[PDB]
């Protein structure tokens, strides 16, 4: 039975706080990984328990300063756990939505102001989602499904990449099977093909949705239309939280031909370099 050694954790010292989400996420206390400490966890057939496993084994490997922190798993019993850092803002999308200008509600939170985030800010978030998709691409690792909902937020506004996922998000799947066409390429539509390249077309829609604070790529539009749309070649509009350099950026993901689209090492350079001095 060769392969990874995955860290194994006593279910004694796990300790489930509340629910966060819904795979289902709980919040959790975890002795000791270090003193007692909080970690968010994750709860689920033999196939299964061959997913898990394998899963389990590709988690340990994909360690990086911009991939969520995964700490091991618990199998003595059931159900199965996964235990991961938590990341106290949670997933990217809601954050987003939560510094909005449209927001109904006021953000507290020690580590940043509420109300809209500074373009430095929405610069760095995109930063480091990259930073973290280069590592990925590094590894020949396809991320079938990018999108700021499966990112998470964490103290200071560290950025992670995660996984899912959350039945609020439902809406951004479409039933064939559920696919993420808003986040979709047209080889993806068109050929089923899933490459690198397909992320970085994804990052672009991730781009975009930063800079629109969190709206559903083209919200006005039906599963089918958006397709038209993606298929066809129509770009969604540069938002207006969003600087010209950063549009260029997008657009260069959203080259109809996956060979003409900027590697995301480029990508992730320019928005480094962007952030560290935010054109006005
Ligand atoms: N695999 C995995 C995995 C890894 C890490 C976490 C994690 C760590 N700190 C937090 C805080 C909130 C939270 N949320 C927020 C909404 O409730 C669901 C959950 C979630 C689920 C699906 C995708 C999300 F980006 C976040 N998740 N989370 C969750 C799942």
């Amino acid at each position: 039975g060769s392969g990874i050694r995955v860290h194994h954790i006593k279910r004694r010292d796990i300790v489930l706080k509340w629910e966060l989400g819904e795979g289902k996420v709980f919040l959790a206390e975890c002795h000791n990984l270090l003193d007692k400490m909080l970690v968010a966890v994750k709860a689920l057939s033999e196939s299964a328990r061959q997913d898990f496993q394998r899963e389990a084994e590709l988690l340990t490997m994909l360690q990086h300063q911009h991939i969520v922190r995964f700490f091991g798993v618990c199998t003595e019993g059931r159900p199965l756990l996964m235990v991961f850092e938590y990341m106290r803002h949670g997933d990217l999308n809601r954050f987003l939505r939560s510094h909005g200008p449209d927001a109904k509600l006021l953000a507290g939170g020690e580590d940043v102001a509420p109300g809209p985030l500074g373009l430095g800010q929405l610069l760095a978030v995109a930063s480091q989602v990259a930073a973290g998709m280069v590592y990925l691409a590094g590894l020949h690792f396809v991320h079938r499904d990018l999108a700021t909902r499966n990112c998470l937020v964490g103290q200071g506004l560290v950025v992670k990449i995660g996984d899912m996922s959350r039945d609020i998000y439902s809406t951004d799947y479409y039933r064939v099977t559920m696919l993420p066409i808003r986040w979709m390429p047209p080889e993806s539509i068109l050929y089923r093909k899933f490459t690198t390249e397909s992320d970085v077309w994804s990052f672009g829609v991730v781009l975009w949705e930063i800079f629109t604070y969190g709206k559903q790529p083209w919200y006005q539009l039906s599963n089918t239309e958006a397709i038209d749309c993606i298929t066809q070649g129509r770009e969604l509009e540069r938002p207006r939280a969003c600087p010209p350099e950063v549009y260029a950026i997008m657009r260069g993901c959203w080259q109809r031909e996956p060979q003409q689209r900027h590697s995301i090492k480029d990508v992730h350079a320019r928005l480094q370099a962007l952030a560290q001095a935010p054109p006005v």
